[PDB]
Order: C-alpha cells, then structure tokens, then sequence
DNA sequence: ATTATGACGCT
DNA sequence: AGCGTCATG
C-alpha cells in the first residue's frame, strides 16, 4: 500500500524520427516529399534492399527488408531513393549528420541519451518540476497539446481520428489535479507540453517530423511512441498500463522481441504483458534469471528503472561490408583491398569526430564472417588503435585475421570471407 | 542475397 | 577479451 512503489518518479519521452532516411532524402528533394518512397541500398540485386519507407508507401505494403524490385510488384509508383556509396560500399554519412541536427535540438530541452541514429530519450523531471513552479497552478489548455493522444482515452458513457482524439484529451485535462505539483500524471500532462514544444522546434529547424511517447520510463516511452504515428505523440499513464498490457504480446516490449520473449512465452503458457503480474518474483527469477526476473517483475506493472544515461554520442564508429554468395573474398588481394576500403571511411569518419567531439579512440574491433559459418560475426579479434590512419588499420587488422586462412596456398583465402568489420571503441577524452 | 550499423549482457 | 542477443535506418 503505502510503501508499494509504483515506479512514477520520472519523466521520460521517446522521440523517434518519422521514416527518417526518407524525410532526409525528401528535404534535399522535393519531388519526393508526400509520395510513396522508399530509401535502398544498393541496386543491382533486386533493385536493392529498403531500409526505411514513408508512411504513403507503408499502406501498399512496402516494408523495410524488402527488395526493392518486390516493393514495386505492391507499388509500381513507389519512389526510391539510393544511400550514397562511397569506396565500394554503402555510405551512411548524411543520416548521421542529419541526426546530429535532431540530437542538437533535443539537447537545448534537456539531457538526451541516443539510443539510434533516429530516436533519443529524455528525462524530463526537471524541466517539468521548472514548467510547473512557472504555471502557478494554472490548468493546462488542450491548445498545448495539439498532436497528443492520451492511452486508454475517450472511455465509458464522433467518427474521424482527430475528433476521437480530442475526445480523449479532454477526458485526460477533465480529470487532472493541477494543484498538486506532486502529481504524476500532472507530470507526465506538463511533459508532454515540453515535448510538443521540442517536436515543434525539430519541425522548425530542419524540416523533419517526429513521433514521441511520454511516460515514466524508457521502455513504457517506446511503447507509447510507437502507438499513434506519424507525427504524433502519445502519453502512457501509470494507470492505463493494466488495460494496455491486458492484450499487449509480449514480444511488443523492448528486450522482449527474439528469444527471451519466445521463452518468456512457452515456458510460463502466456501470451500478454499482463498475465506476467500472476507470478512471484522469485518465479520469474528461476525461469530468466535474476536480472531478468526482476525487471520482468517490475515491467509487467509498469516499472522500470533504466536511466536516460547521458549520452549524445555513439560509443563506437564502425565500417561493415557483406559480399554475400559469389562475391565472397577469395583472394589476399581481395580481402587487403576491401579491408583498405574500410579503413579509409574508418579513418574519415574518426578524424570529424575527433574535430567535432575532442576524443580519440584508442582500440580496432576486427569482425570477420566466414562462408559456411551459420553465425552472423565468425570471428572477432582486437587490437591497439594508436594513429587515425587507413593503411594502419588495414594492416593491423590484416594482421589480426591472417591466421583465419585455411588455405595452403597464400595467395587464395578460404574458406572465402563473406563479411569485414572494422570498429573503432574505447573513447578517451583529447 | 536483407545490409549496415550500434548497445549491451554473459562468462 | 571474445561471444551472443536485440535492435532495425
Ligand atoms: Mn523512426
Ligand atoms: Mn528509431
Ligand atoms: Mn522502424
């Protein structure tokens, strides 16, 4: 009862860029703004493979992982638009730089921590705390919130999407104690405020659009994030966590979407978040582990205590390439060449963060994947990163893979490698 | 022949 | 340290 803690101590938004390597290719060309379109890599096989697709284009069936020739058989108007290459291989460059300008904008609201190229968290208690002592205990107009969707709202006792919405809003501020500067759900009400605000500067300032979640904690925030796209943004309340979790599959949940939830799932003859609440904690800490059961324990009633961790930076900066069935590496040459590739945007990419972030890496993460191996990395080996140069790094890495070939002869490589990796870690402040 | 990233847990 | 899992633009 009075000691039960319910987890409401935070604020915490999801803001996650709509279709991004679309909006980001649609500004630089507006003739594929408001159409179906889709960004691939590469072209050749299949007409290349789609990695994100505008929301026009979604309601065809076009999908991400799709090859770009079959996203035609469901859209014969679907626009593309192909990821640079650079050296060989697919260039990433300008969504990274695009995700900066996001990232920056996020950061004037409060401390951020990126969790992808196109999605960061923020913890808002503060900034809430702040708004609030500013608002004198004045209620919050539904004009502040103009794109928000309440969870589980309009309930009880109007047929277009928008007046449904409103509906429920009204519900939400109808219902609200703006009295009490304690309040959770005032909270999470302000918070969502702040992030109205900040989607409106994002919007402003580079063009793009973006979804949020605002509840009080991270994995609640995607989820709520992910309930009413594009361009929308959703507040998950503590209290509507029973109903939404009643049919809400487990593999729904961040961390539950592969082979734990699967367990989760066949082990306990489950199929939603809720029925999690029927076990003891100590139950779930015998099938998944103590970690896991705990968190489980906690989830399933809607608490989490994972911190928006300060980070606006990518830890590590990696360069990947597969040369899949015939173009596997077959030859020294081969592997010194592509591996010189790597290195080479490796080191460019090094170099502006060194200017731009006033850090060195100081550690050469080599990941290969051999032909016949069923695993996705068949090997990985580190070395010292001491100088940002390509032919450097491209030799060390040679040198740290060289053993990998069975070969007799030197001159051929087998069996053939079908992946390279070379990734920069272990950060240090210069 | 999804491909190219990136975070994090385990031992 | 090296491996596996989870994520999916
Ligand atoms: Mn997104
Ligand atoms: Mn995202
Ligand atoms: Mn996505």
């Amino acid at each position: 009862g009075p000691h039960m803690a319910t987890g409401q101590d935070r604020v915490v938004a999801l803001v996650d860029m709509d279709c991004f390597f679309v909006q980001v290719e649609q500004r630089q060309n507006p003739h594929l703004r408001n159409k179906p379109c889709a960004v691939v890599q590469y072209k050749s096989w299949k007409g290349g493979g789609i990695i994100a697709v505008s929301y026009e284009a979604r309601a065809f069936g076009v999908t991400r992982s799709m090859w770009a020739d079959d996203a035609k058989k469901l859209c014969p108007d679907l626009l593309l638009a192909q990821v640079r290459e650079s050296r060989g291989k697919a260039n990433l460059t300008k969504y990274r730089e695009a995700s900066v300008e996001v990232m920056e904008i996020m950061s004037r609201f409060a401390v951020i921590e990126r969790a992808s190229i196109d999605e960061a968290y923020v913890d808002l208690t503060s900034a809430v705390q702040e708004r609030l002592q500013k608002l004198q205990g004045q209620p919050i107009s539904a004009d502040l919130l103009p794109s928000t969707y309440i969870e589980g709202l309009p309930q009880g006792p109007t047929v277009q999407k928008e007046g449904m919405r409103k509906q429920g809003l009204f519900q939400w501020l109808d219902s609200l104690q703006i009295d009490n500067l304690t309040s959770p759900d005032l909270q999470l009400t302000v918070g969502a405020v702040i992030v109205e605000e900040m989607r409106a500067a994002i919007e402003r300032e580079t063009g793009f659009q973006c979804s949020a979640g605002i509840s009080h904690n991270k994995v609640l925030a995607k989820l709520a994030c992910g309930l009413n796209k594009p361009n929308r943004q959703t507040l998950v309340s503590h209290g509507s966590v029973p109903q939404l979790f009643s049919q809400m599959p487990i593999r729904k949940i961040r961390s539950l979407g592969g082979k734990l939830g699967a367990s989760v799932i066949e082990i306990l003859g489950i199929e939603y978040m809720g029925e999690l609440t029927q076990f003891t904690e100590s139950q779930l800490q015998s099938h998944f582990g103590e970690k896991n059961g705990s968190w489980l324990y906690a989830m399933c009633r809607g608490i989490e205590h994972d911190p928006v961790k300060p980070r606006q930076l990518p830890k590590t900066i990696g360069c990947s390439k597969n040369f899949p069935g015939k173009t596997a590496l077959a030859t020294r040459e081969q592997v010194q060449w592509w591996l010189l590739q790597l290195a080479q945007e490796l080191e460019e990419r090094l170099t502006k963060d060194r200017n731009d972030n006033d850090r060195v890496a100081t550690q050469l993460v080599v990941s290969i994947r051999v032909q016949g191996d069923k695993r996705l990395s068949s090997l990985r080996r580190c070395c010292a990163l001491t100088r940002y140069d390509a032919h450097k790094m491209s030799h060390d890495a040679f040198t740290v893979i060289k053993n990998c070939n069975t070969s007799g002869i030197q001159t051929e490589w087998s069996p053939p490698l079908t992946m390279l990796f070379l990734c920069a870690t272990k950060f240090s402040a210069s």
